[PDB]
Parts: C-alpha cells; sequence; structure tokens
C-alpha cells in the first residue's frame, strides 16, 4: 500500500476527514490518501448488506435471486422502502428492514460463522442481531472492504459460486459495453460533532480488461455532506483515468 | 399470445416491417403486433452470442467469467483485448467464430437441441451458420429461450447461466434492470433485407417483462429503430417511465 498525497486535495476543500483506498488488479497494489485511516475500522452500515445477502442465500433464508420481499403495508422509515422489493432492489434502495429480518432468520450462530469465514472486520456482532452493523460493535476498515470485495469478485468467499454471482449482479450500479461498476453505499447516521457517524462507498470498477477495487469512508456529522461519499472517490478515480 | 395491432403505427411511421413480442411475468402472457411474424424464423445473427457463450462455458471452451480474449482485421474493434462481457457487448467476430469452431458441430447441435433453439439447423459452416447459414429462430422462441435463461432452466450449470446473464446487463437502476442483446445480419436490399434484432428482459420493481424485436433492414440509417421501436411500445405500456 502506498500513500498518494495529492488525493487529499479532494478532501481538503470540503474539510472532510476520510480515506479512499484504490487497488489496481488486486489488493497487493493499493494506494490511499491516508495510510493511518486505511485500516481504521468503522460501522459498516448498509455495506453489510453484501455479506448479509451472501449469508442469507448460503443458509437458505433467501431462496434464490428472484425471491420477492413483500411489503406488509406497515410504515417503514423511508418511503422508498414501502413496496415489494427483489433482492437487488432491497440492496440498491438500502432497505434496512428487509435485511433485519434476513439477519434474524440467519441467527447469531450462523452469522458469526460466516463472518469468521469471510474475515469480516472485527467480527463482533454484539449489539443485537438486527442492528449490530449500524448501532452495535461490528467494525470494518477500507482495506478490509477491498479484500472482501476482491474475494467476492474472484468467487473465493466460502459460499457457492452461484450465490456470489447472484449478489454480484445485485451490486451492478453502472453498465456499459466495456465499463461496469459494482458498488454499495453506507451511512451510519450523523452521530454527534464529537463522535460523528460514518459514510461509505465501496465496490469495484471493470474498465476494458482491468479491474479496480475501491473503498471510501468519511466522518459525517451533517447529512447534507452525504453525496461526497460518491463524489470524492469518483473525482479521484476520474483523475486516474478510471473513466 | 394476443395480437395488439395498435402497435403497428410505430413500425409504419418509420416505414419498416417487423415484429415486437412482449410478455409480462412469463411467456404465457405475451402480446405482439403481428402474430404471423412473431412465429416466423429469422437468422439470429448477433443474438446467437447468448447461446454461443453459454455453450462455450459449458464445454470448457471458455474457462470462466474472467477469461480475457486477447488479440494476437479490417475492424479496429477486433484488435482489442476483451473480457467475456466486453466480447458479448461489442463487435468481436473472430472471438465467436473461434468459440464455435472449438465447440464443433456435434456439441453445438446437442446444446441447441437441449435449448430448443429455433429450427436447430446449424448447416452452412461451423463458424457462420447463425449469420449466413441455415439457422433460424422466431421472436416467440427468443422469448421462451430468454425466459429459460432468466429462470436458470436451460440445460447448463446455473453458474454459467448467471455468468452470461451479468454479461447481458445493459441498463441498471435501483429498481430497474435491463438484460438485452442486439442482433444484425447486415444491410440487405428491399427484395432481400437483412434482419436486425433486440431481445432481452426488463425487471421493473418486482415485475419482469420478456421481449423480442426483429425487423427487415434495407437501409443502414434505420438500424437504431431496433431499440427505439421497442422503447416506444414499452413506454406506451407503462414499462418505461412512471
Ligand atoms: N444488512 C444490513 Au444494513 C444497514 N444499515
Ligand atoms: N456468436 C455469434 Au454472432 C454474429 N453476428
Ligand atoms: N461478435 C460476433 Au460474431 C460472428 N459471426
Ligand atoms: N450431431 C450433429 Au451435427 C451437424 N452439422
Amino acid at each position: 500500500i502506498t500513500e498518494n498525497t495529492s488525493w487529499n486535495k479532494e478532501f481538503s476543500a470540503e474539510a472532510v476527514n476520510g480515506v479512499f483506498v484504490l487497488c489496481k488488479s488486486s489488493s497487493k497494489s493499493c494506494a490511499t490518501n491516508d495510510l493511518a485511516r486505511a485500516s481504521k475500522e468503522y460501522l459498516p452500515a448498509s455495506t453489510f448488506k453484501i455479506p448479509n445477502a451472501i449469508i442469507g442465500l448460503e443458509t437458505g433464508v433467501i431462496k434464490n435471486e428472484h425471491q420477492v420481499f413483500k411489503w406488509d403495508g406497515k410504515p417503514r422509515a423511508m418511503k422508498q422502502w414501502e413496496r415489494d422489493l427483489t433482492l437487488r432492489g432491497a440492496i440498491q434502495v438500502s432497505a434496512v428492514p428487509v435485511f433485519q429480518q434476513i439477519a434474524r432468520e440467519v441467527g447469531e450462530v450462523r452469522m458469526q460463522k460466516y463472518l469468521k469465514k469471510f474475515s469480516y472486520g472485527n467480527q463482533n456482532i454484539s449489539g443485537g442481531i438486527d442492528k449490530f452493523w449500524l448501532e452495535g460493535q461490528l467494525r470494518i476498515s477500507a482495506v478490509n472492504q477491498v479484500e472482501f470485495l476482491e474475494s467476492l469478485y474472484l468467487n473465493k468467499l466460502s459460499a457457492s459460486k452461484e450465490n456470489q454471482l447472484i449478489v454480484k449482479e445485485a451490486l451492478v450500479t453502472e453498465a456499459a459495453p466495456e465499463y461496469l461498476v459494482h458498488s454499495k453505499t453506507g451511512f451510519s447516521g450523523v452521530g454527534t460533532e464529537s463522535n460523528p457517524g460514518v459514510a461509505w462507498w465501496v465496490g469495484w470498477v471493470e474498465k476494458e480488461t482491468e479491474v479496480y477495487f475501491f473503498a471510501f469512508n468519511m466522518d459525517i456529522d451533517n447529512e447534507s455532506k452525504l453525496p461526497l461519499r460518491k463524489s470524492i472517490p469518483t473525482k479521484i478515480m476520474e483523475s486516474e483515468g478510471i473513466i
């Protein structure tokens, strides 16, 4: 891992405390704006839908790629979650309640087992089975997100290749003939000024025959600043020629 | 399958002869502008990249999803390195000719039988039967084949069906996902037109729509109608837009 000092230009303008980790081809060739923060561990928030989806499929909690998660007609925290959702839909709109129920059906024992298998952060799922990723003790770093996503990319997670392929298609966010982005956002809340929340954007880009793995997180105490989780990384990647 | 003749104005407006088949949920609920043309069989041309890629993977000719097809051509297109997805989505004639040759006639025939793929006639040369040979497939049959692929019901590993499906993703939004494939045999004349295709499926919210379009093409300028006619019909049906 190398430090790229020029990438802090993007951070300084908004007064953002954050890290971007960008790896070309594999996780052996990574660069970052902040070496210290690259392996600092933060709540995963909705980025945990990735492992959770794979585990749901692996355990049979989620039947297959075409399972519909039906809305019961009761109030949800976001209006965009108040509807029937596919697995991809639930991931893409970050429908928390769908994955809370998946996590419950998975259960603590199976959840612990798979996070050990995936080497997923501090592997600490205390804080409640339906909230450990958002309010609990689970922490993961940008470096670890890249390692995990690389494994997913190569189908090297301890899960079926079928199930890894399913979750991979659910993560597509940008598609062109020779350009494909898989990605996922995360946002833990605004916390306080003294103890800010965290915002994430993680994933990988396939450009022509090259692949780039990325993970961004930042402290956030103001919800207005949220779009910087995609705009900072995008600006960095565009400056490096990643279309 | 029901006929919806009100769609014909989208074809006549551009002075083209063609067919659109659109199915909500499954191939038991289809509609088309022209029942006769919906079951007529045409050269698959570049829509054959779907079955050819699946068969390539099934036989081991294509190693996996991360295989790179390296260039060792009168198209700039065919002098680039391509992923499997890249090769499916761009012009890559040498790649697919070579895949077909390595598969060979016996295995190719067997898989097209298993897939119920058109007239199943692979005469005309092992590396050209889908483009200038005897192979023909209807718009209805394309929808049935694509529905099978969607459901992982083709006679092929689920893994390989999933690989080829992600390579066909062409549009992505949180609750809108399009898997699609163009086809084109070349510009013909009025008497002897080429064929152009657009086939695939749209996932909108928790619904899926299977579609297949073809048209006779006798003018290079009319090629983009392969997407715009289907798009206009899907707009009118409420699939495109809210
Ligand atoms: N899985 C899951 Au989550 C959030 N926030
Ligand atoms: N495979 C395949 Au083709 C064209 N045109
Ligand atoms: N791409 C592609 Au072909 C042929 N024949
Ligand atoms: N089997 C088989 Au045959 C051809 N051509």
